[PDB]
This record gives structure tokens, sequence and C-alpha cells, in this order.
RNA sequence: GCGCUGACAAAGCGC
């Protein structure tokens, strides 16, 4: 199951959001 | 395993 694969780019971004 | 929601979770749900 693609859990990392996925969270990987997603973290990214994620994060960028919230800084 | 690859998506897709989610906490950048776990779990679910497609292919």
């Amino acid at each position: 199951n693609a859990k990392t694969r996925r969270h990987e780019r997603r973290r990214k971004l994620a994060i960028e959001r919230d800084t």
C-alpha cells in the first residue's frame, strides 16, 4: 500500500501551506 | 503495491 510514496510529495506542500 | 481523503497519521475506499 502507497502511504509513504504519496506522502513524500504531498508532505512538502502540506508543510509549506502552514509555514 | 500505485492512487485518493486524512495529521505530512493510522485506518478506510478505488485501480
